[PDB]
Parts: structure tokens; sequence; C-alpha cells
């Protein structure tokens, strides 16, 4: 659904001649290039191969990325404010 | 009470205008953010997760440390000693 609204929205951008088309569009090909897993279920030798990244392995990712960033937040606010003054 | 510690005497620091005052007020803000964990415990999600790192992640990376920082010293000792001689 994502990359289908997001190509309309890019064709809709590139019909007002708005720069911002061009990353919708970059942004459809890259989802679309990924959503080409969903075929991978019609092959026995790719399907069983793919049936352990939803379950374990996509979850556990978004774990990391959420307690990493809030952290890295406060250790970019700490540096920008303690290299303000030169030596 | 560290955080709290250092609150305290980097704004003692701050009215004597003494320049060390800004090093505190940043480690006490790395610290500060960091203390937030001691609130994953009040929800299950958070709770469960963050009970494996005090338990053994955190006590064998200070393991990791002692050893490798003293051999550190060594390389660092050597490698200074060596490259004193220009070709
Ligand atoms: N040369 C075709 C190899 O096919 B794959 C494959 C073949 C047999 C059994 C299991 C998997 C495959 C390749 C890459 C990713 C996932 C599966
Ligand atoms: N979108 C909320 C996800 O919540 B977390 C979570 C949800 C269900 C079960 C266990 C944990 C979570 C996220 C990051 C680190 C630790 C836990």
């Amino acid at each position: 659904l994502l990359q289908a609204l997001l190509t309309v929205l890019s064709q809709v951008l590139r019909f007002m001649e708005t720069e911002w088309y061009l990353p919708l569009l970059v942004l459809s090909l890259v989802l679309g290039w990924l959503n080409l897993l969903y075929y991978t279920r019609g092959f026995q030798h790719t399907g069983i191969y793919s049936v352990m990244i939803q379950k374990v392995i996509l979850r556990d990712l978004l774990r990391f990325l959420l307690v990493y960033l809030v952290f890295l937040f406060g250790f970019a606010v700490a540096l920008v404010s303690l290299s303000r003054e030169a030596r």
C-alpha cells in the first residue's frame, strides 16, 4: 500500500512540477524492490528460507534502534554543547 | 546519586565562574539520560527486556576492559619508545 501511495503521490507531484517528486519516486523504487520478498513464498527453495526473518529477525532489530536512538540523541546534544568552546 | 552530585558541583562551579563547570554539566546530562532505564521496570514490555543486562551483560564488559587496558598500556609504551628514532 505504501509503495502505491508514494508512487501516486510522486506522479501527482510531477504534474505540479515540484522538485520533491523525485525523492518520492526514488523511495517508491526502494520500497518496490523490497516488496519482492512477498513472492519468495511461492517456491519451496526460497519460501522456507525466508520464514525466519519476520518472526524473530525483524522484531528485535526494532528493539535496538529505539533504545540506541534515544541515547544517540543524548550524546549528540552533549558533544555539541561541550565542543562549542575552542582552545 | 552521582548525577545529583555532579549537577550540584557543576552549578557550584558556575557560581565561581570556573570554565570546568561545563564538563561537569555535560557529564551530568549524559548520566541523567542513562538513568532513564530505571523507569523501564514499570512496564511489562520494557521491564522484562531490560532484565538481561545487569546480570550478565554489564559484568563481563568490565572483565574485558580491565585486561585489555593493561596491555593497551604495555603496547603504547612499546610503540612510543620504538618510534622515537627516525629513518
Ligand atoms: N541457486 C538457487 C538457490 O536457491 B536457494 C535454495 C535452494 C535450495 C534450498 C534452499 C534454498 C536460495 C538462494 C538464496 C536465498 C534463499 C534461497
Ligand atoms: N513499540 C513499542 C515496543 O516496545 B517494546 C516491547 C514490546 C513488546 C514486548 C517486549 C518489548 C520494546 C522496545 C524497545 C526496547 C525494549 C522493549
